[PDB]
This record gives C-alpha cells, sequence and structure tokens, in this order.
C-alpha cells in the first residue's frame, strides 16, 4: 500500500471557509444602567457605599448597554454561596453550567446548521469551547447527543480556555478542514458566567471588573474547505493564523477553578499590553501579504473591555468606524469570552449584506480577527471576505 | 493576492510522523502487592474488613506490579480531606496538580527534545493533555515558560479529556503537522492521580476500582511531516484516524469535577462494550487497506484494566503476544490515562530496535492504536512502522 497515494487522496484542496454562523443567548436580559443597584442588592452589599459607587463608574464606562444572563434573581436567592465573594459553591455552579453550556450551544448550533442547509450527518468534526465548567464525558459528547450528530464525529473538547479562544477554535478548525477532504467542522463556543459570578470585595477590585463586563452567549460555525458551488455559501475564508504570548505580561489575566468557583485576576495593564504588542502581530500577519495600511482591512477584536479597543484604535490611528461591529456586540451583549469574536463576525457579515456592500468584510478584501486572554495571549486570524 | 498560491505554499506534503518519544514519572514507586494494606491504612479504613478483602482481589487481578505516584504518605497525612471518600478538597488537589502536571510534562518533553536533536525554537505547535486539574493560563502556557519555547508557539490545551485522549492528541497532531509546512508539534500527555485519589466506600465500588488501577506519568512526542533525511529519525507514521461513541454505553465511564475533587463512575460493562465494538472499529480502519487479519498488524491498546485487554484478545482471537507491549506498560506503571498509549509506543519501538526486528512495529508494517474512555469513546489511529 502507498501512503503517498492515501495522503494525497485524503486531504482537501482549498482554504478553510466559514459557511454558516448562528448565535444564542439566555433569555434573561439584564440592563447595565441599573446593574450596580441590582448586583449590590442581590449580594447583600448595600453598606459598601464607596465600592458600589466605584462599580457604577465601571459599569457606566463599560460601553455595555445590556447582557444576557443564565443567572436570575431567583437562582441567586437559592444560592447565597454564589452571591458571596468567596464561599464554597463549585458544585452548585457546575450543576448549572454542565447543563446550560450544551443547552445554549445546541440552540446556536441548530441555527448554524439550518443556515448551512446540508444534512447534519455530513458534519465530520466537532469543536466545543467553553471557560465555564468541566465534565466527563464533556460538553462535546453532550452536544453530539443533543444534536443527533453521527457517533463517529471527531471531537475536540476545549475547556478552561478563556477569552482568546474564539481565535483558537478558528485556528484549530482551519487545519481540520484543510487537511481532510470533505470535512465539515461544527464549531461551538458557549460561555456562561455562573462559574465566575461572585459578590464584591474592596480588596479585590479586579474581580469586580469582571462582574461589570462578562455576559453569556453561544456562537456556532460550519467550517469547510472546497465548498460546493451554489449549494454551500462561503462567508469568510481563513488564510493564516498565529498565537503568541506578550512579553512582560506574566499574571496579566489569571483564573483559578476552586471550591468557590472560577476566580478572576488582573495584575497588569491589559489595554496597554495589548496595544504595545498589536503592531508586531499585524506585521507578522500582513507584511507577507504586502499590506501595511491597517484601515484598509476589516477588523474583529475581542472586546475584553472598551479600554482595549480604545487604546488599540489610538495606537494604530484606526478610524473610529473600524471597531463599529466589535463595539456593537460589546454594547448589546457584553464580553462573552470565547464566543464574542464569532458574534462580531455575524454582525459584520449581516450588516455588510443588509447594506448592499461589495463584500462580507465591510466591502474590503482582507481582514483580521484577534482574541485576547490569559497569558497574556494574542490569537491572530487573517481573513478574506467573500463577494456580496 | 492569490489565496490558492498561499495555500499550496503553506501546507506540508507527507504523512505526520512521530520523530521522538520521551517519558517521565513521579519518583515514588508504590508496590501493588501491598497497596491494599497501605491504602486502607492511610484512609483510616481498617475496620472495613470485607471491603479491604474486595480491594485486595481487585489489586491482585489488576495485573499491575507497581505505579508511580506524586502522592506520598506524608502528603496524604497533611491532607485528611483527600483521604476521605467525599470531603471538600479540590483547592488542595488543584494546588498539587497545577504544579505537578507541567513539572512532570517538562521532564518528559526535555527527553523527547533531546532525542529529536533539533532546536526547540523549531517547535511550532504545542499540544498539552491532562485529566488532572485545570487553570488559566493553562499547563500549555506553563510548559512554554518552563521549556523556553518560542512565545508564538501555537498551543492546544486539552483539559478534562480522560483515558481515550492519547488517541485524541495523535489525531490532532496529525492535522497540525500535515497541513502546515515545516510544522513540528510537541505533544505532552501528563496525568497525576492526586485529583481522583479518595478513600473507600462500600456503596461506591466503581470508585474503588479506579484506586486499584490509576497511576501517574507523562509522555512527550515530536510529530512532524516531511522529516529531514538522516537529520530527523521517523519512528511511526500516522495514516488515518477515527473517533466514535459506542452504542448502548451511556454512563459507562463518567467523571465529575467537584468540590471533593474528580469523581469516577462505571455504570456499564466497559470490557464488554469495548469488545463488542472493536471489530467495527477495525473494519472501518483496515478494510480500505485490504487487511482483515488482525494478528498481522501491531497493537497498542489503552489498558484501562486487564479485562478490556483480555476480552478484546478473546473476541478477535489475537495471539497472546499481540498485547505484550501494552501489558508490560500496565504491569510497570498501571493505567496512566491519556499518557499510557504513548508509553506503549515507546516500549514497542524500544523492544523492536533492541531485539533486531525489521521494523519499529514488532517487524510488521501496519498497526493500530486505540484509546478508550468516557462516552464510551473509542479513538482509532492507524499507524505504519518504520524500517529498522
Ligand atoms: C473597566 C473599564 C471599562 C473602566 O473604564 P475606564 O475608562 O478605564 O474608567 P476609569 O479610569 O474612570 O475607571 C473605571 C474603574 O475601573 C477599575 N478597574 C479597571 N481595571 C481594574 C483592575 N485592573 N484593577 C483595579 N481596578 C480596575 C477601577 O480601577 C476604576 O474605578 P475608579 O478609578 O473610579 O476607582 C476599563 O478599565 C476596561 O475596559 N478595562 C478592561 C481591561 C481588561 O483587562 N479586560 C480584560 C478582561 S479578561
Ligand atoms: C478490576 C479488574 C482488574 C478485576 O479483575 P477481574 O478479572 O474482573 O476480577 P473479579 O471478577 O474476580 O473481581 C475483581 C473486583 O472488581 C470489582 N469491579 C470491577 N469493576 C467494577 C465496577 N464496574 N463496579 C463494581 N465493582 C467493580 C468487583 O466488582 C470485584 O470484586 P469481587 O467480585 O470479589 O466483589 C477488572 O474488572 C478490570 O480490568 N475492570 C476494568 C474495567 C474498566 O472499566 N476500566 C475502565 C477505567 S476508565
Amino acid at each position: 500500500v502507498s501512503v503517498s497515494e492515501i495522503r494525497k487522496a485524503q486531504r482537501a484542496e482549498g482554504p478553510a471557509t466559514i459557511l454558516a454562523i448562528g448565535t444564542a443567548n439566555p433569555a434573561n436580559c439584564v440592563e447595565q444602567s441599573t446593574y450596580p443597584d441590582f448586583y449590590f442588592k442581590i449580594t447583600n452589599s448595600e453598606h459598601k457605599t464607596e465600592l458600589k459607587e466605584k462599580f457604577q463608574r465601571m459599569c457606566d464606562k463599560s460601553m455595555i448597554k445590556r447582557r444576557y444572563m443564565y443567572l436570575t434573581e431567583e437562582i441567586l436567592k437559592e444560592n447565597p454561596n454564589v452571591c458571596e465573594y468567596m464561599a464554597p459553591s463549585l458544585d452548585a455552579r457546575q450543576d448549572m453550567v454542565v447543563v446550560e453550556v450544551p443547552r445554549l450551544g445546541k440552540e446556536a448550533a441548530v441555527k448554524a446548521i439550518k443556515e448551512w442547509g446540508q444534512p447534519k450527518s455530513k458534519i465530520t468534526h466537532l469543536i466545543v469551547c467553553t471557560t465555564s465548567g468541566v465534565d466527563m464525558p464533556g460538553a462535546d459528547y453532550q452536544l453530539t447527543k443533543l444534536l443527533g450528530l453521527r457517533p463517529y464525529v471527531k471531537r475536540y473538547m476545549m475547556y478552561q480556555q478563556g477569552c482568546f479562544a474564539g481565535g483558537t477554535v478558528l485556528r484549530l478548525a482551519k487545519d481540520l478542514a484543510e487537511n481532510n477532504k470533505g470535512a465539515r467542522v461544527l464549531v461551538v463556543c458557549s460561555e456562561v458566567t455562573a462559574v465566575t459570578f461572585r459578590g464584591p470585595s474592596d480588596t479585590h477590585l479586579d474581580s469586580l471588573v469582571g462582574q461589570a463586563l462578562f455576559g453569556d452567549g453561544a456562537a456556532a460555525l460550519i467550517v469547510g474547505s472546497d465548498p460546493v458551488p451554489e449549494i454551500e455559501k462561503p462567508i469568510f475564508e481563513m488564510v493564516w493564523t498565529a498565537q503568541t504570548i506578550a512579553p512582560d505580561s506574566e499574571g496579566a489575566i489569571d483564573g483559578h477553578l476552586r471550591e468557590a468557583g472560577l476566580t478572576f485576576h488582573l495584575l497588569k495593564d491589559v489595554p496597554g499590553i495589548v496595544s504595545k504588542n498589536i503592531t508586531k502581530a499585524l506585521v507578522e500577519a500582513f507584511e507577507p501579504l504586502g499590506i501595511s495600511d491597517y484601515n484598509s482591512i476589516f477588523w474583529i477584536a475581542h472586546p475584553g473591555g472598551p479600554a482595549i479597543l480604545d487604546q488599540v484604535e489610538q495606537k494604530l490611528a484606526l478610524k473610529p468606524e473600524k471597531m463599529n461591529a466589535t463595539r456593537e456586540v460589546l454594547s448589546e451583549y457584553g464580553n462573552m469570552s470565547s464566543a464574542c469574536v464569532l458574534f462580531i463576525l455575524d454582525e459584520m457579515r449581516k450588516k455588510s449584506t443588509q447594506n448592499g456592500l461589495k463584500t462580507t468584510g465591510e466591502g474590503l478584501e482582507w481582514g483580521v480577527l484577534f482574541g485576547f486572554g490569559p497569558g497574556l495571549t494574542i490569537e491572530t486570524v487573517v481573513l478574506r471576505s467573500v463577494a456580496i
């Protein structure tokens, strides 16, 4: 037997392509304007007057209008442990998210599969990504069962990844699709803040920042190489990827999964680190392609908070409009961790089509997607848009 | 710009190849013959006379002679919580394994890199796999730092995977190496039983079975396509992979990460499920290659326990020698979860070379590697040996 012949026949020929995008969120919509009042009340912390004032400034500057949350007043009233800053509560939190992560991911996946339009029996690979909870068999098994995928779908269960992992799943799906003829990858990012929610403490102000920014959501993609002309419909193509660890960033974003749930720390200036290192990321990605005008490409940036976006825009002299799609997702959903960047791709291609632009990438040809998270890690994905 | 030209120039040409293997284990070597005495004593359970008798029969039938364990008598005496069947103890367990998983994985990785012989700056991708503990940034970040890999190594952090994931990491490394020209993937599986160790309970006999079988260890590989002739040295080639979920197996192997650590359940007949489904796995893998004599291929099977191996051997009428390398690893190290299958590949190629056989696969051309674990999941990797 010829392994050379097997290899040539086994592999795909064209670039990995996003062929569908679907999203979902918990039904509970929580307004940001009044969240400090809600949160200081539900956590029994109304006596902490200056801390609450601080939180209201964090929420007012967050540029978030609303977030969708699995957690409700009723669930929180049944779980005082979760409402404390640091109380034993992982078992209760796990019980929530081992069910809600695949439930929410299913909703997003059904929408992506409907848009794709092909039989779900043609899904060959499944990537599931979450930072909320872990279990064995994982959320990947659960979504296989919930969706009725083939039992021999090839699964990639990405746990405890953090906010950069919307880029990670794309980087992974690219190789799965491109190296395997006919492969169709279902990608699901599903993030639920019930493992990180906790009450406020005035010696842990970084923890408080997470309470102002993180919200819930799932996004699903279909990714494949060699799309079938006029049966499947390309939305974006992936061309190149990178992942790197920024220098001088040790401990900038840390999270520990403990008996009290998932903790969150920020020990460094994350917006400054991102903005000091983003140019190197762009020249690695775009100098080989001959492009150096970063306003000439379309942008997707993980909105870890608005300060990251503001400082990158300032560093690079981006026109304010470059970040429009990103900021619209931050505004209507908050920081959904790994899923966020995928919601921004959906926003971008939907507005570009609805408004009669020439490409799904705001009428531009090349684009970039960035994930930012623990490490400090930067994920880069170079994208090409599709005409109309 | 031509994306077709970029894609063609970006990709590798030959099959993903294992180019180095290194292993490591905790220094504490625990004899199996006397483990029931040690374990019932350290867990304060000497009054449970019939349960202890049961455990000694489990250990005597386990076909394990010894295991390496991070946990020592002294560590256990400082952590009575861990010695209880079910007490709050995840924070202590995490603190152990967030450090020991990357420490142990580093030792294995340094040996693999030494054998490979190339600059570690040529490692482009890093896969880290563990079922013990989680953290943010993960064990992948920690090993990047501990080894001094390039900060732009592309990382794949595989958490809470379970016993099939030695096959999963190979399935993943295959696509990374084959789709990326020049890519060299460092693969590290590192498993430490401090998250699952717990005392005995007579209404949780499945939990007790894990206490008899699981041991600690790490294995590291270098995987790449297009090896540089006579600079790099191929050991095994990967040709095809699959993953499937066995029918009628819901709940057969479950593990929940809780405030009391990682629990372990067996609610179905795992050896019977594996042996009823292994033939279908083999015909999917080997009928396309024209082979149907399963004694004519070399074998690597995850030794989840000896009964799996015995019942597969019986089902297929394997000659007793087929499972020799697998059983030798079970005997000297026990069930090291994801790392086990990689220790068996090392055992197999070392004995094949030491004993002057014609190929690294016991003198045979084609081989199969199986991972078994939660789902019930079966991972299949079709291998080709290398001459001498
Ligand atoms: C939080 C945020 C929206 C506030 O907007 P802002 O323009 O920076 O506003 P201000 O300077 O007026 O301060 C807002 C509150 O942020 C706080 N804050 C932000 N990051 C914090 C951290 N690293 N530690 C402590 N406090 C933090 C306070 O420090 C400050 O309250 P105060 O100055 O009135 O006491 C903005 O800091 C942000 O987007 N930070 C995100 C950084 C990031 O790490 N995101 C990664 C998530 S993984
Ligand atoms: C555990 C093992 C080594 C014992 O060898 P054995 O040949 O089966 O021996 P025996 O039939 O004499 O019994 C051994 C002890 O295993 C126990 N045992 C094994 N699996 C158990 C489970 N599913 N639930 C309850 N008890 C279990 C007892 O039931 C039995 O003690 P007893 O019969 O004297 O009360 C063998 O059962 C094994 O390899 N099982 C592995 C199955 C597996 O699930 N591994 C997956 C790990 S993820």
